[PDB]
Protein backbone atom coordinates (compact mmCIF):
# COMPACT_ATOMS: atom_id res chain seq x y z
CA UNK A 1 0.00 0.00 0.00
CA UNK A 2 0.92 3.13 -1.16
CA UNK A 3 1.47 6.72 0.51
CA UNK A 4 5.22 8.50 0.77
CA UNK A 5 5.11 9.37 -3.07
CA UNK A 6 1.48 8.61 -4.18
CA UNK A 7 -1.25 10.24 -6.45
CA UNK A 8 -5.04 9.57 -7.57
CA UNK A 9 -4.74 8.63 -10.81
CA UNK A 10 -6.85 7.75 -14.15
CA UNK A 11 -6.51 4.54 -16.07
CA UNK A 12 -5.67 6.65 -19.97
CA UNK A 13 -6.81 3.37 -21.93
CA UNK A 14 -10.29 1.67 -21.12
CA UNK A 15 -11.20 0.82 -17.13
CA UNK A 16 -10.78 2.44 -13.55
CA UNK A 17 -9.56 5.02 -11.73
CA UNK A 18 -6.53 3.40 -9.75
CA UNK A 19 -4.27 4.43 -7.16
CA UNK A 20 -0.63 4.53 -7.32
CA UNK A 21 3.09 4.70 -5.20
CA UNK A 22 5.69 6.96 -7.12
CA UNK A 23 9.31 5.59 -5.99
CA UNK A 24 7.97 1.13 -4.78
CA UNK A 25 6.35 1.73 -8.39
CA UNK A 26 2.77 -0.21 -7.56
CA UNK A 27 -0.89 0.37 -8.98
CA UNK A 28 -3.96 -0.74 -6.58
CA UNK A 29 -7.97 0.89 -5.94
CA UNK A 30 -6.59 2.56 -2.33
CA UNK A 31 -7.37 5.96 -0.88
CA UNK A 32 -4.90 4.86 1.83
CA UNK A 33 -6.46 6.45 5.12
CA UNK A 34 -7.10 9.73 5.75
CA UNK A 35 -6.78 10.04 9.54
CA UNK A 36 -8.66 6.78 10.50
CA UNK A 37 -8.63 4.20 7.42
CA UNK A 38 -11.83 1.80 8.95
CA UNK A 39 -11.35 0.82 5.43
Amino acid sequence: KLPPGWEKRMSRSSGRVYYFNHITNASQWERPSGNSSSG
